[PDB]
């Protein structure tokens, strides 16, 4: 599913990401825009051989099992394919674990490079939330 911006914002809000560990909702919307272009089916390889999955491009190196990332962990206890669903629940629940872990949203390279330090409230401008 390719979410609309406000559609995604509303789903993320319902799932409690607004100001989760201090990250206002626009952070999460921004991150998804640049990680996945709002596409739940997005998959991308990394140079280490891991793959990033879904709307928030959760990585098989640590967070999910895809059976093809040697030495990796599955800290969200989920098949990576579960993260490609039109329902964002599994991705959000995993994201909450990731962001709570010490490094905050820096885990998301696109967030760090494109959202951090910017007016992220612009990403929820016009949305009824
Ligand atoms: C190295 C550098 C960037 C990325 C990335 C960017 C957006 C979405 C997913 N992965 N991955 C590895
Ligand atoms: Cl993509
Ligand atoms: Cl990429
Ligand atoms: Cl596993
Ligand atoms: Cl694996
Ligand atoms: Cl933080
Ligand atoms: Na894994
Ligand atoms: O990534
Ligand atoms: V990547």
């Amino acid at each position: 599913k390719v979410f609309g911006r406000c559609e995604l914002a509303a789903a993320m809000k319902r799932h409690g990401l607004d100001n989760y560990r201090g990250y206002s909702l626009g952070n999460w919307v921004c991150a998804a825009k640049f990680e996945s272009n709002f596409n739940t089916q997005a998959t991308n390889r990394n140079t280490d051989g891991s793959t990033d999955y879904g709307i928030l491009q959760i990585n098989s190196r640590w967070w999910c099992n895809d059976g093809r990332t040697p030495g990796s962990r599955n800290l969200c206890n989920i098949p990576c394919s579960a993260l490609l669903s039109s329902d964002i629940t599994a991705s959000v629940n995993c994201a909450k674990k990731i962001v709570s872990d010490g490094n905050g949203m820096n885990a998301w390279v696109a967030w760090r490079n494109r959202c951090k330090g910017t007016d992220v409230q612009a990403w929820i401008r016009g949305c009824r939330l």
